[PDB]
């Protein structure tokens, strides 16, 4: 359904994909969300723990789950939201492209 949408991420929190799902969720557009880094809609309690889950997941092939969090929509208000996040190894460059988010509704 369209109680969740899947993003990812580059290494600043860059948004690189955005399916169309976020605008239900979020009433921004995905281009307004491509190209801005996820941090700068944290709410500024959350940026330290979710900072940190984002920096785990860039060592381990494992799937980590933040806490909820809120998340600054197009209007200004908060929504709560829940990520699930892994990392996408290359496995040929050996590097951390980005990360694959599933952003739910809580």
């Amino acid at each position: 359904g369209s109680m969740e949408y899947v993003s990812r991420h580059a290494i600043d929190g860059k948004f690189v994909f955005v399916d169309q799902r976020a605008t239900a969720i979020l009433a921004y557009l995905p281009q307004e969300l491509l190209g801005t880094s996820c941090y700068e809609y944290f709410h500024q309690d959350d940026i330290g723990h979710l900072a940190e889950c984002h920096r785990q997941v860039l060592q381990t092939r494992e799937k980590i789950t933040t806490n909820c969090y809120k998340f600054k929509i197009k209007d200004g208000s908060f929504i709560t939201l829940r990520s699930r996040w892994f990392s996408f190894m290359n496995p040929w460059t050996k590097e951390v492209e980005y990360i694959v988010s599933t952003n739910t509704v809580v």
